[PDB]
């Protein structure tokens, strides 16, 4: 343990494994004096990244469908390598939608059985906000369990090749709420709430995504990239409610007039440093936006937890009642598709 | 408040909220389960939504009176290790000047505790509470809206860092199990109830000294009033409890220490409450390897029955307890799980 620095010196009773880190990182040793327990919680936050076959058979005897995927489906293109599967996008041969296909190795799985007990709740979840739960099948030890797709691509493609103007987000923004109203209200925190995980169909359709589910269905729980969207109470390694959600979708809404989160252009430990210490990221552009936006942002990006709304009660914000519907996204999805 | 009855036996439910039913499909609790026991499942309904569980300036003055000192706590103590912060309130390690010794610190706040006559009462009760097994009080500062709390220091960290290894047999095991019966005895000889004895509230020490502490601040001290695996039936159904909640609570922490995993673990947590108020003791996982005198233990802490089941005297003197090693064979467990935390 016994770890602080000298002031206006440096730190003494530190591993090499986070001298490390803070050496080859961005932190700069003026910042570093500027605040040495910010410092001290990034690093600590940055390292922290039985069951028999009968067990396995009955958990499963309500999920498995008998069929071949290899048959039923095709546009096999991969998309994700998370740590608790791989995420291929596909094509249902009969009917065309677009499918999620998540393929688990259940002999390889560290802790199958909540793996499994999860993929039994979020069957029990329907909401049209949220992607649903579609059919797995068994393949000798590889599980394979289908989810909604989209056709219209993710949010980000939208966000970072057009200009969305305030009624437009509105109309986004107000859909996501009401899946946070429904998912924290059934005791699920997201954790993951960005524009990469957002699903936008031709329609004008909102659904959002966690094909990683990284999300909490028990009491439980950064190669996960640049963590943007994560809420102050994460990163001091503070114990965290729903209100974190709450966070992230005001981080969206930023990348939304901006074009771009605030911090993905560094790294992310001095990312994590910025997280924080600077507090409220708002500060970028606020004459381009509207006073009833701008009241929006400080009850989603308010650091007193209990000072920040919950979905319910931000659900009826008057920002909300200037959404355009939501067929007004449209042509924005054609236009980044023909960009290519 | 809206209300529900089960139309007698062998019957369904009527009266159910829409926010019940969806809870409650979404628990895994399948509709057979529900009408075999239909009064278990409407109580553990209405305790999950109660949930686990004013005062002006003159008043606090008067009952601090007894318990603050004066002096700079940040002249007095140095070297400030934060641990963790949250809810209940930053807790530190700390070094005395004067003495040399190292000690634990919880920054707690007043303005923005909600209900902090709870924590002032505990406080003032468990000053005068001493005991070898419980970790014992030293000092205390009010420092503008926060109130430093200075408590005696355990290194040896606590119960779960070592039964995250798992390594304890029969022996050792026992050995832990006596001292938290010394720490019952007393405090329900001086009208305690802990209601929250769990495997992070028995600290370590490097010479194998066994310590209770109620971080958090939930005891009955005067009768009134995550995922919750220490619970009776009793609580869970929201009847009424004594002493004898501790009792079981001891009883599923011998589960834990034997298997390495609290039990319930991995399972949806309003389900967990209707497993324990429907057949109460876990079902342990290899009852093929384990003695009948510790079986013969545990059937005698997790009784269902309260009169049937031990109080802190008569398990005391239960022979299972007479297979403990000296407290000296925990140091190797302690030593490989700091080591192992790196």
């Amino acid at each position: 343990h016994v770890g602080f620095d000298a002031v206006t010196g440096e730190f003494t009773g530190m591993p090499e494994q986070w001298a490390r880190l803070l050496q080859t990182s961005n932190i700069t040793k003026l910042e570093q004096k500027k605040n040495p327990q910010a410092v001290l919680d990034v690093l600590k936050f940055y390292d922290s990244n039985k069951m028999t076959d009968e067990e396995i058979m009955e958990k499963l005897r309500t999920i498995v469908s008998i069929g071949d995927p290899k048959k039923k489906y095709t546009r096999y293109e991969k998309i994700g390598q998370g740590a608790s599967g791989t995420v291929f996008t596909a094509t249902d041969v009969a009917l065309g939608q677009e499918v999620a296909i998540r393929q688990i190795n259940l002999q390889k799985q560290p802790k199958k059985e909540l793996i499994i007990n999860e993929i039994l709740v979020m069957k029990e979840l329907k909401n049209p906000n949220i992607v649903n739960f579609l059919d797995s099948y068994l393949v000798g030890d590889e599980l394979f369990v289908v989810m909604e797709y989209l056709a219209g691509g993710s949010l980000t493609d939208v966000v970072t090749e057009t200009c969305m103007d305030e009624a437009q987000i509105a109309a986004v923004c107000r859909e996501c709420l009401q899946a946070l109203e429904f998912l924290h209200a059934n005791q699920v925190i997201h954790r993951n709430i960005k524009s990469d995980n957002v699903l936008l169909g031709m329609e004008g359709s909102v659904k959002l995504t966690d094909f990683g589910f990284c999300a909490q269905i028990t009491p439980e729980q950064t190669m996960v990239g640049t963590p943007y969207w994560m809420a102050p109470e994460v990163v001091t390694r503070k114990a965290y409610g729903p209100k974190v959600d709450i966070w992230s979708l005001g981080i969206m809404a930023i990348e939304m007039v901006e074009g771009e989160p605030p911090y993905l252009n560094e790294n992310p430990l001095r990312a994590l440093y910025l997280i924080a210490t600077n507090g409220t990221p708002e500060l970028q552009n606020p004459e381009k936006l509207s006073p009833i936006f701008r009241d929006f942002l400080n009850r989603c990006l308010e650091m007193d937890v209990e000072k920040r709304g919950s979905a319910k009660e931000l659900l009826q914000h008057p920002f909300l009642k200037l959404a355009k519907p939501l067929s007004s996204l449209t042509p924005l999805i054609m236009a980044a598709k023909e960009a290519m």
